[PDB]
C-alpha cells in the first residue's frame, strides 16, 4: 500500500493482527527472544538495548533517574532508551513499565492516592475509574506507557505484608474495582471480545492484572508462599476478578511468586496456558514477576536453565529478568536451538507482546509528549485524591457511651486545639509503602499535605493549633485545649517486611493516645494498611477513624473530621478481635469479628 520501500508492519492504517504477522515473519530468533526480555533501567545502555534487541524496560521500586527528578527528566530518560531500540534493524519500540499502584508513586511530586484497601472502603467503582484516568495521565507525564496495576489479590489474611494492595477480602468488591482498568487504558469499544488487550492511545497506559493467581490466599498470609485450597475455592475467591479484567481488555497479566497446592505459579502450565490463555481466551501478554522464574527452584536461582524451561513452557511471554539478561537470552536461545522449547512457543509469546504494542499505538507514538509533563501532581488530580481519602475513612467509634454528645464533627472555631502523634505530621507514613521507595519512607518525601497541615488549613483564624508529637499527660491537662486530634499507626512496608504475625502498632502510639485522651476529648486517626489490634485504642478514645493509607492529600481526613462531608466509608475487611482467630473472613462458619465487613458509623455534613 504505496512507496517502493513499503513495509506493512510500519503502516498505521493496517489491522493489528496483519501488522503482528508481518513483523513476526521477518524476525530472527535473537529478535524474537529480545522481545521476550524485560530489563531494569539500571542495567540498560544504548548498546545493550540494540545488541540484545530488548523488548521492554522497567523501573523497580525506587529505580529513578535521580531523587527529585522532574517529569521532563523522566521523559528524557525513557526517550534515550527508546531511541536506542528504534535504531535496531526492525525498529521495534520498547514498552517501559513501572509500579504506578496509587498514582505514579515512584515519582517526586506525583499525586499519591489512597492504597487499595481504603479504596475498597469507598464501595465507589467510578471513583476508582477516575483514579485510573488521573494515574494514566501522571504516568504518561513521565513518558512511561505501562503500569503494573491493578493488584486484584483477594487478601484472606491481614498478616500478609501486601494486604493494603487488596481492595477487600470479598471477591465481589475486588471485582467491582476492576474499573481501574478502563480508567488506566480507556473504555473498550461496544463490539469488544473478552480477553483481547486494549489501550486507547498515547494518553492512556497498558494495565496489568496481578498477581495470577491466589496471591492473597497464602498460608498465614506468608508472602510468596503456598495457597492451599481446592479448585472450587480458587475459582470462587481468587479467580473471578481475572474474568472481569478480560472483559475490560486488560493488556497484560503478571504471574504470582506464590504456589497453588505446592505448584509454583511461574511453572503452572495448567493455569497459565490451560486456564488463562485457553479458557479465559487471554490474548495479551503474560509477564513474570521480578526474578519470579529464579524462585521456581529451591534455593532460588540454583538451576536457571530449568527456570527458563519451566516458565516459558508454562506459557509466560515476557520475563522480568531483570538484571541478568545475557544469561537469560543465552539459556533460552540454547533451549530453542536444542528443541527443548518449540518455535511455536516463542512465536506465541512474541505475537502477544507485539499485539499489545501495536494495539496501544506504541509504533505510532514511541516517544514522550513534552506537553504532558504538567500533568504530574496536577491540582485537579489532588482534588480527586482528597475526595478518595475522605470516602475511604471508616468511623469506628464516635462517643464513649450512647449518651455522650458525638465528638465528630469537630468545630473549626475553638480557642486552642492539640494535634498529636507520630502520624500527625509525617507525609511518608500517611502514604505508606510504594511511595518514592518500595518500602516507603519517613517524613516529607514528596509534595503533599500532612494531617497537621490540613488542620491548620481548615480551622478558623482564631483557632490556635498546637502540635506535640508525643506529649505527656500533664502537658495535655495543662494546655487549655478544647479537643485533640491524635494520629498513630503502622510504619510503611511492602512484601515480606510487612508480613506480621502480631499486628500491634509500634510504640509510642497507644501510649500517646492514652495520654492525650486522658486529658481532653480526642479523635484518634489510625493509619494502617490493614486491621490491627484496636481494643486498647478504642477504649481510650472518644472517636476513632480507620483512615488506612490515605496518600498525599491529608485534607481528605480533615474534610470529614470537621464536617464538610459526612463519614460514609464501610469496612472492606473483617476486623478481628485477636490474631489467634486468623484467618477469619465474612461467611466463615466460626465468624466472631470485633467489627464485621461492612461496618461503619456515619455522620452528617455541617
Ligand atoms: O517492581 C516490579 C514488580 O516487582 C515485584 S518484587 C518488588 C517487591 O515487592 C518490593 O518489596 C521490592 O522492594 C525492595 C527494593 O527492590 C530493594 O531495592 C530495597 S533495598 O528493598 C525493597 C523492599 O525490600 O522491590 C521489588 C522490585 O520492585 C512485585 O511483586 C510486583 O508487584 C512489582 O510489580
Ligand atoms: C513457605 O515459607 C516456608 C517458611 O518460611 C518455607 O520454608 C517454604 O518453602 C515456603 N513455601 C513456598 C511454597 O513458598
Ligand atoms: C510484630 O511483628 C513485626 C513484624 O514482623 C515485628 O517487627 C514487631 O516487633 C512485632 N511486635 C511485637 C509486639 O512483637
Ligand atoms: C443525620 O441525617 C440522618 C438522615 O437524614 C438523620 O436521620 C440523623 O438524625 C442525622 N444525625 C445528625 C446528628 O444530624
Amino acid at each position: 500500500h504505496h512507496a517502493a520501500d513499503y513495509v506493512l508492519y510500519k503502516d498505521a492504517t493496517k489491522p493489528v493482527e496483519d501488522r503482528v504477522a508481518d513483523l513476526l515473519g521477518r524476525m530472527t530468533l535473537a529478535e524474537k527472544i529480545g522481545q521476550m526480555t524485560q530489563i531494569e533501567r539500571l542495567v540498560a545502555t544504548p548498546d545493550v538495548l540494540r545488541d540484545n534487541f530488548i523488548g521492554s524496560l522497567l523501573s523497580g521500586g525506587g529505580s529513578v533517574p535521580r531523587k527529585g527528578a522532574t517529569a521532563k527528566e523522566w521523559q528524557d530518560m525513557v526517550d534515550g532508551f527508546q531511541k536506542a531500540c528504534m535504531s535496531t534493524r526492525l525498529g521495534i519500540p520498547m514498552i517501559y513499565g513501572i509500579d504506578a499502584v496509587h498514582g505514579q508513586n515512584n515519582v517526586y511530586g506525583a499525586t499519591i492516592f489512597p492504597h487499595n484497601v481504603g479504596l475498597g472502603a469507598t464501595r465507589d467503582p467510578y471513583l476508582v475509574k477516575r483514579i485510573g484516568e488521573a494515574t494514566a495521565l501522571e504516568v504518561r507525564a513521565t513518558g512511561i506507557q505501562y503500569a503494573f496495576a491493578p493488584c486484584i489479590a483477594v487478601c484472606r489474611d491481614p498478616r500478609w505484608g501486601r494486604c493494603y494492595e487488596s481492595y477487600s477480602e470479598d471477591r465481589r468488591i475486588v471485582q467491582s474495582m476492576t474499573e481501574l482498568i478502563p480508567g488506566l487504558q480507556g473504555d473498550v469499544p461496544k463490539d469488544f471480545t473478552s480477553g483481547m488487550p486494549f489501550v486507547a492511545g498515547k494518553n492512556k497506559v497498558a494495565a496489568c492484572a496481578k498477581h495470577f493467581v491466589g496471591d492473597g490466599g497464602t498460608v498465614d498470609g506468608i508472602n510468596e508462599n503456598n495457597t492451599i485450597i481446592n479448585r472450587e475455592g480458587l475459582m470462587n475467591i481468587h479467580m473471578p476478578a481475572y474474568k472481569n479484567a478480560m472483559d475490560k481488555g486488560v493488556s497484560t497479566v503478571m504471574i504470582s511468586y506464590s504456589s497453588w497446592n505446592g505448584v509454583k505459579m511461574h511453572a503452572n502450565q495448567d493455569l497459565v496456558t490451560g486456564y488463562l490463555k485457553d479458557t479465559l481466551k487471554f490474548k495479551g501478554f503474560v509477564i513474570s514477576d521480578w526474578e519470579g522464574i529464579d524462585r521456581i527452584t529451591t534455593p532460588a536461582g540454583s538451576d536457571y536453565s530449568y527456570s527458563v524451561k519451566a516458565s516459558i513452557l508454562a506459557g509466560l511471554d515476557m520475563i522480568m529478568v531483570p538484571n541478568k539478561y545475557q544469561q537469560f537470552i543465552s539459556i533460552l536461545t540454547g533451549h530453542v536451538n536444542g528443541g527443548v522449547i518449540p518455535m511455536s512457543r516463542i512465536d506465541d509469546a512474541v505475537t502477544r507482546i507485539l499485539r499489545v504494542k501495536f494495539t496501544m499505538g506504541l509504533f505510532e507514538n514511541p516517544y514522550a509528549d513534552p506537553a504532558m509533563a504538567e500533568q504530574l501532581g496536577k491540582q485537579e488530580h489532588r482534588d480527586l485524591a482528597r475526595e478518595a481519602a475522605r470516602k475511604s475513612l471508616v468511623l469506628l467509634k464516635n462517643g464513649k457511651t450512647s449518651t455522650d454528645a458525638p465528638l465528630l464533627p469537630l468545630p473549626k472555631k475553638a480557642p486552642k486545639i492539640l494535634v498529636a502523634g507520630s502520624h500527625a505530621d509525617n507525609l511518608g507514613y500517611q502514604c505508606g509503602g510504594w511511595t518514592i521507595e518500595a518500602q516507603g519512607d519517613t517524613g516529607r518525601t514528596t509534595v503533599g499535605t500532612t494531617i497537621l497541615e490540613a488542620v491548620k488549613a481548615a480551622v478558623d483564624p482564631s483557632t490556635v493549633v498546637v502540635f506535640a508529637e508525643n506529649p505527656d499527660a500533664e502537658f495535655v491537662k495543662s494546655g487549655g485545649f478544647s479537643y485533640a486530634i491524635v494520629a498513630v499507626g503502622e510504619h510503611p512496608y511492602t512484601e515480606t517486611k510487612g508480613d506480621n504475625l502480631n499486628l500491634t502498632i509500634p510504640e509510642p502510639g497507644l501510649s500517646t493516645v492514652q495520654a492525650v485522651c486522658g486529658g481532653v476529648r480526642c479523635a484518634t486517626v489510625l493509619i494502617s494498611g490493614r486491621p490491627v489490634v484496636v481494643q486498647p485504642l478504642l477504649a481510650a478514645s472518644d472517636a476513632l477513624v480507620a483512615a488506612w493509607l490515605p496518600g498525599s492529600e491529608g485534607q481528605g481526613v480533615t474534610d470529614a473530621l470537621f464536617g464538610d462531608f459526612g463519614f460514609t466509608g464501610r469496612l472492606p475487611r473483617t476486623w478481628f478481635k485477636s490474631v489467634d482467630q486468623l484467618p477469619m473472613n465474612v461467611g466463615d462458619a466460626h465468624y466472631d469479628p470485633l467489627f464485621r465487613l461492612g461496618y461503619g458509623l456515619t455522620t452528617n455534613a455541617t
